[PDB]
C-alpha cells in the first residue's frame, strides 16, 4: 500500500530546509493542513510516518496499541541502557519491566508507608526551603528540581536528602545535564546523523561519564539495600525489586537491569515534574486572579492548619482544573517520546513496515481548537462545567495514551497537587515584574518545552 504521503523526501538530507528547528511541532501541523492527519517525512533516507490529530493519535496508540508499543532507537542510550530498562527498552525486557514497575508504583505499592506520604512529606520539607529564601527574590529552578527528584530517591531507595547534600547535588546536576544536553527537537536526530559522533566526540563523553556517576550512585545504595532487606515487608522499589530476583527464576531482573530501571525513572521523571512545577507559577504569575481563586478553594476545603492531601483532589475541582490546564497550556512534550512499530501494520490506506519511526503530535491533540476553544488561551474553564464541576477531556493527553503511557502518570499528578495546593497555602507570589511585561512563551530546547527564566519572591502569609 506504500507509504504516507508527506514533505517530497528531498535526496538524502530530508526536510531539514523545511523544519522550523525552533519550534518542529509547528511545522507538522503546517505539514497536515496539507497531507491529511497521517503524513511521511525524511530527516535522512530514514522515513518517520506523523500522526497528527487525535483521531489518529488515538487509533495508533490505543486501538492498535502493541503495533506502536516500541521505540525508536538511540544510540547514547543504546550504549548507557544496554537495550535493558523501561523508556528504551523494546519487547520482552521492556514488557517484564514495565509490568513490575506499574505494580510497584502503586500509591500503596511499597509497604504501608504510602506514596502519598512521601510526597506531603517532601511538600513540607519544600515549603521550609521557600521559607528559607526570606522573601527575597529569587528564581526557583533549583528548589523545583529538588523536590521531585526527592520524590523519585524516597520512592526508590526510601530516603530523602538535604538540598545542601553535595551527593544530592551532584546527581541532580547530573540528571539535568544530560537532558540539556541530550536535547533536541526529534531525538532520531541521532541514529540519522552518525557524523554528529565525528564532529562533536565530548558530548558524548560527558553524557556517558554522567550516566556512570548516576549508576555508581544508584549501585551503592543498592548493595546495602541487600543487606537490609525484609523479604516480607518491601518499603521501596529497589526491596520489591530484590525480592523479584530471588524464589522467582527471572534472568531479566539483575542488580545491573534494575540499575538501569532506576535511571530511567529518575531521568523521565524529575526534569518533566520539575520543569511542570516550574511552569506552574509562572502561569500563577502572569495570572494571578487563577492564583487567587486556588488559594479561595484551599482555605475553604482544607483550611491554614493541616498539611494537603490527596482526598482534596475530589473536592477542589477549581484547583483541578488549573492543574489541567497547565498540563494542557505548556505541552510538555509536543511531540510525544519517540514510537516505532513493532510488525508490519496496514494504519488505514497506508503500509507501515516493522521498525519504522513514528511521531504523534500531542499538540494537536492539548490544543485541540474544538476540545479546547481557544486552545492557546490558559483558561481553568477547558476543565470547569457550567456549574464550576470539573470536567474531563478525551483530549488531556500530556501523559500520552496506549501501551507506551507515562508509567510517573499518577505519581507526578499527586506531586503537582500536594506541592501546588502546599505552596499557595503559605505563600502568595510576588513578581518584580508587572503581569503583562511576563513572557510565558515556551523555547522548545530538546523534547522538554522550558519555561522563559524568571525571578519572583515567595511572600509568607498567617
Ligand atoms: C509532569 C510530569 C511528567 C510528564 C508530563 C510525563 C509525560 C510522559 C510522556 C508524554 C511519556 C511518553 C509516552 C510514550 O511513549 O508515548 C512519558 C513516559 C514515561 N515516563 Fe513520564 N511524565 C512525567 C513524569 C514522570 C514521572 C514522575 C515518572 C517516573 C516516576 C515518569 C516515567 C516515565 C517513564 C518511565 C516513561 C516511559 C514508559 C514506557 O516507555 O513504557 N514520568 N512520560
Ligand atoms: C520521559 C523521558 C524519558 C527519557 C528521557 S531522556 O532524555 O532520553 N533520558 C533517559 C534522560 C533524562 C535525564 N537524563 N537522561 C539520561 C540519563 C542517562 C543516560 C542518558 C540520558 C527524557 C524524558
Amino acid at each position: 500500500g506504500k507509504l504516507p504521503p508527506g514533505p517530497t523526501p528531498f535526496p538524502i538530507i530530508g526536510n531539514i530546509l523545511q523544519i522550523d528547528a525552533k519550534d518542529i511541532s509547528k511545522s507538522l501541523t503546517k505539514f497536515s493542513e496539507c497531507y491529511g492527519p497521517v503524513f511521511t517525512v525524511y530527516l535522512g533516507m530514514k522515513p518517520t510516518v506523523v500522526l497528527h490529530g487525535y483521531e489518529a493519535v488515538k487509533e495508533a496508540l490505543v486501538d492498535l496499541g502493541e503495533e506502536f508499543a516500541g521505540r525508536g532507537s538511540v544510540p547514547i542510550l543504546e550504549k548507557v541502557s544496554k537495550g535493558l530498562g523501561i523508556a528504551f527498552s523494546n519487547a520482552k525486557t521492556w514488557k517484564e519491566m514495565r509490568r513490575f514497575s506499574l505494580m510497584t508504583l502503586r500509591n500503596f505499592g511499597m509497604g504501608k508507608r504510602s506514596i502519598e506520604d512521601r510526597i506531603q512529606e517532601e511538600a513540607r520539607c519544600l515549603v521550609e526551603e521557600l521559607r528559607k529564601t526570606n522573601a527575597s527574590p529569587c528564581d526557583p529552578t533549583f528548589i523545583l528540581g529538588c523536590a521531585p527528584c526527592n520524590v523519585i530517591c524516597s520512592v526508590i531507595f526510601h530516603n530523602r536528602f538535604d538540598y545542601k547534600d553535595e551527593e544530592f547535588l551532584k546527581l541532580m546536576e547530573s540528571l539535568h545535564e544530560n537532558v540539556e544536553l541530550l536535547g533536541t527537537p526529534w531525538l532520531q536526530v541521532y541514529n540519522n546523523f552518525p557524523a554528529l559522533l565525528d564532529y562533536f566526540p565530548g558530548i558524548h563523553k560527558t553524557l556517558l561519564k554522567n550516566a556512570d556517576y548516576i549508576k555508581n550512585f544508584i549501585m551503592e545504595k543498592v548493595k546495602e539495600h541487600q543487606k537490609l532487606l525484609d523479604v516480607n515487608n518491601p518499603r521501596d522499589f529497589i526491596d520489591c525489586f530484590l525480592i523479584k530476583m530471588e524464589q522467582e527464576n527471572n534472568l531479566e531482573f539483575t542488580l545491573e537491569s534494575l540499575v538501569i530501571a532506576v535511571s530511567d525513572l529518575f531521568g523521565a521523571g524529575t526534569e518533566t515534574t520539575s520543569t511542570t512545577l516550574r511552569y506552574s507559577l509562572l502561569l500563577l504569575l502572569k495570572h494571578p486572579e487563577v492564583a487567587a481563586r486556588v488559594q479561595e478553594e484551599i482555605e475553604r476545603v482544607i483550611g491554614r492548619h493541616r498539611s494537603p492531601c490527596m482526598q482534596d483532589r475530589s473536592r477542589m475541582p477549581y484547583t483541578d482544573a488549573v492543574i489541567h490546564e497547565i498540563q494542557r497550556f505548556i505541552d510538555l512534550l509536543p511531540t510525544n517520546l519517540p514510537h516505532a512499530v513493532t510488525r508490519d501494520v496496514r494504519f488505514r490506506n497506508y503500509f507501515i513496515p516493522k521498525g519504522t519511526d513514528i511521531i504523534t503530535s500531542l499538540t494537536s491533540v492539548l490544543h485541540d481548537e474544538k476540545a479546547f476553544p481557544n486552545p492557546k488561551v490558559f483558561d481553568p474553564g477547558h476543565f470547569l462545567d457550567e456549574s464550576g464541576n470539573f470536567k474531563k477531556s478525551d483530549y488531556f493527553m500530556p501523559f500520552s495514551a496506549g501501551k507506551r503511557m507515562c508509567v510517573g502518570e499518577g505519581l507526578a499528578r499527586m506531586e503537582l497537587f500536594l506541592f501546588l495546593t502546599s505552596i499557595l497555602q503559605n505563600f502568595k507570589l510576588q513578581s518584580l515584574v508587572e503581569p503583562k511585561d511576563l513572557d510565558i512563551t515556551a523555547v522548545v530546547n530538546g523534547f522538554v518545552s522550558v519555561p522563559p527564566s524568571y525571578q519572583l519572591c515567595f511572600i509568607p502569609i498567617h
